[PDB]
Formats: structure tokens, sequence, C-alpha cells
């Protein structure tokens, strides 16, 4: 599914990520824009063999298991696939488990290249929340 904007912020708020680990929304919204434009659906291999899922394009390497990444970790104990439904449970409570992990939103590359240090706000300006 491809999320609007204000959609995905709003989905993003109920599951409880706005100010999680004092990330405020917006941070969130431009990571998702940045690593996946919005699309549930997106998948994107990495040079090491492992591929990323969903809104949060969340890797093989260390967080779900997608049957053919070698040497992996499933530290969210997940298929892959869980990542890329419509509904983003799933994506939201392991992001909640990487973003906890010592690094931050570091983790996700697109955020701490695009976002990190901008005015995320922008991101959520003229949504209902």
């Amino acid at each position: 599914k491809v999320f609007g904007r204000c959609e995905l912020a709003a989905a993003m708020k109920r599951h409880g990520l706005d100010n999680y680990r004092g990330y405020s929304l917006g941070n969130w919204v431009c990571a998702a824009k940045f690593e996946s434009n919005f699309n549930t659906q997106a998948t994107n291999r990495n040079t090491d063999g492992s591929t990323d899922y969903g809104i949060l394009q969340i890797n093989s390497r260390w967080w779900c298991n997608d049957g053919r990444t070698p040497g992996s970790r499933n530290l969210c104990n997940i298929p892959c696939s869980a990542l890329l439904s419509s509904d983003i449970t799933a994506s939201v409570n392991c992001a909640k488990k990487i973003v906890s992990d010592g690094n931050g939103m570091n983790a996700w590359v697109a955020w701490r290249n695009r976002c990190k240090g901008t005015d995320v706000q922008a991101w959520i300006r003229g949504c209902r929340l």
C-alpha cells in the first residue's frame, strides 16, 4: 500500500512512534519517505546480500527472516514479508527495537543523510494528528 504522508503520520502516531526514544513524529515520516516513498511493499537488496523490507526498509541481516540471508539474525522474530503488509504494526514494533539499539535513528541511513539536522516538522505540516 502506498500511504499518504498524513495518513502514515497518523498510523505511526497511534502505534506509539511520536517522541518514541525522543524522536518526534516528523522524523519517522521523513525516514519513511526517503526509505520507501511510503510504500509498504518496497524491497531493496543491499550489497552484502541482505534485503530491506517495508515502510522503514528493515533489513534481513539483523531484524527479520527472509530465508535467504546467510548468518543473519531475526531480532524482531518475524518473517520479513510481514514487514510488507499494508498494516504497519510489525514494521513499527520492529522499529522500536532498532531505535532502542544504542544508535537511535542513525540505524536508518536515509534518516541520517536526509532527515537528521533538517526541519523534520515540515513532514507532518498540515496533518490532523
